[PDB]
RNA sequence: AUUGUACAUA
C-alpha cells in the first residue's frame, strides 16, 4: 500500500523531483530503498529551509526510522549534514534508547554515526546508558560495534565502566569473536591505568591466548603496537617454546610477530633457539623446515636475522638441502636459501 | 592467507 507519488517515483516518472515536492511524504520515502536514496542524495546540497522541512517530518517518528532497513541512512545523513540544533535534537530522541538501538540491526548504525558528530557532552551521556550492560553489548553482533565506536570516539575518561566490566573477563572476551575486537580498540585508545589491568590478565594467559583462533590476534596486537615491557614478557613466554608454537596453526603467527617486534637481543636469542634445540633424534631446525606452519616462522627468521646471524642460520640449513627438496613445505624454505647461498 | 587464521545494513 504505497502512495501515488512514491509509486510514480519508483517507476521513474519524476526525473526532477525536489525535497519541497515530497513534503507530507518524507516518512514514507525514507522507508523505501529508493525514496531514501533520493533523500540521502539531496540533503547535502539542499537549502537550510529544505532540510528543516525534511527534519520537521523525521523528528516525530525518528526512532521508527532509526531501526528501519532504509530509514537509518536518512537519520545518519542528518548527523552528517544537519545543523548543530538538529544533531542535538536527535541525540535527544536517542536519549533513553541507546541500549536497545545498539542491539538493533539498524539502530546500531545510527548510534555509531551520532557518536562521530555530536559534541563530547552528548557522547558521554550516550555512553553512560551502556553502563550495566557492557558484557552484553560486547558479545552482540550489532552492539560490539557500538562499543568499539565509543572506545574510538569518546574521551577515555568516561570509559572506565567498560574497563571495570572486563575485570577478570579479559581472557573470556579475548577468545570471543567480538570480544577480541573490543579489547584491541581498548589497547589502542584507553589510558595507562586502564590498559594496565587489561594487559595483566592478557599476560596471565599468554600460553592459552596464542593458541586461540581469536586470542592470537590480541597478543599479536600487543607485539605490533605495545610497549617494550609487554613485548618482553610475551617473547619471554614464547622463548623456550619456539619449536612447538611454530607448528601450531595459530601460535605460529605469534612467534613470527615476536621474531619481528622483539628487541635486537631478544630477536637474536629467539633465532638462536631454533638452531640449538634438538627435536628428538634430529635438530629442531630440520623439524620446522618440513612443517606446514613452521616453515613460515623459519623464513621470517631468515629475513629479520642480522647478516651475522643469518649467515649461521643459512649454514645450519645447507646440510639438509637434499631433504628440503622432497618435503612439500620444505621447498619454500629452500627457495629462499637458494638465492643468497 | 602465495604453502597457513577473525568484524556486522539497501
Amino acid at each position: 500500500g504505497r502512495s501515488r507519488l512514491l509509486e510514480d517515483f519508483r517507476n521513474n516518472r519524476y526525473p526532477n523531483l525536489q525535497l519541497r515536492e515530497i513534503a507530507g511524504h518524507i516518512m514514507e520515502f525514507s522507508q523505501d530503498q529508493h525514496g531514501s536514496r533520493f533523500i540521502q542524495l539531496k540533503l547535502e546540497r539542499a537549502t537550510p529551509a529544505e532540510r528543516q522541512l525534511v527534519f520537521n517530518e523525521i523528528l516525530q517518528a525518528a526512532y521508527q526510522l532509526m531501526v528501519d532497513v532504509f530509514g537509518n541512512y536518512v537519520i545518519q545523513k542528518f548527523f552528517e549534514f544537519g545543523s548543530l540544533e538538529q544533531k542535538l535534537a536527535l541525540a535527544e530522541r536517542i536519549r533513553g534508547h541507546v541500549l536497545s538501538l545498539a542491539l538493533q540491526m539498524y539502530g546500531c548504525r545510527v548510534i555509531q554515526k551520532a557518536l562521530e558528530f555530536i559534541p563530547s557532552d552528548q557522547q558521554n551521556e550516550m555512553v553512560r546508558e551502556l553502563d550495566g550492560h557492557v558484557l552484553k553489548c560486547v558479545k552482540d553482533q550489532n552492539g560490539n560495534h557500538v562499543v568499539q565506536k565509543c572506545i574510538e570516539c569518546v574521551q577515555p575518561q568516561s570509559l572506565q565502566f567498560i574497563i571495570d566490566a572486563f575485570k577478570g573477563q579479559v581472557f573470556a572476551l579475548s577468545t570471543h569473536p567480538y570480544g577480541c575486537r573490543v579489547i584491541q580498540r581498548i589497547l589502542e585508545h584507553c589510558l595507562p591505568d586502564q590498559t594496565l589491568p587489561i594487559l595483566e590478565e592478557l599476560h596471565q594467559h599468554t600460553e592459552q591466548l596464542v593458541q586461540d583462533q581469536y586470542g592470537n590476534y590480541v597478543i599479536q596486537h600487543v607485539l605490533e603496537h605495545g610497549r617494550p615491557e609487554d613485548k618482553s614478557k610475551i617473547v619471554a613466554e614464547i622463548r623456550g617454546n619456539v619449536l612447538v608454537l611454530s607448528q601450531h596453526k595459530f601460535a605460529s603467527n605469534v612467534v613470527e610477530k615476536c621474531v619481528t617486534h622483539a628487541s635486537r637481543t631478544e630477536r637474536a636469542v629467539l633465532i638462536d633457539e631454533v638452531c640449538t634445540m634438538n627435536d628428538g633424534p634430529h635438530s629442531a631446525l630440520y623439524t620446522m623446515m618440513k612443517d606446514q606452519y613452521a616453515n613460515y616462522v623459519v623464513q621470517k627468521m631468515i629475513d629479520v636475522a642480522e647478516p651475522g646471524q643469518r649467515k649461521i642460520v643459512m649454514h645450519k640449513i645447507r646440510p639438509h638441502i637434499a631433504t628440503l627438496r622432497k618435503y612439500t613445505y620444505g621447498k619454500h624454505i629452500l627457495a629462499k636459501l637458494e638465492k643468497y647461498y
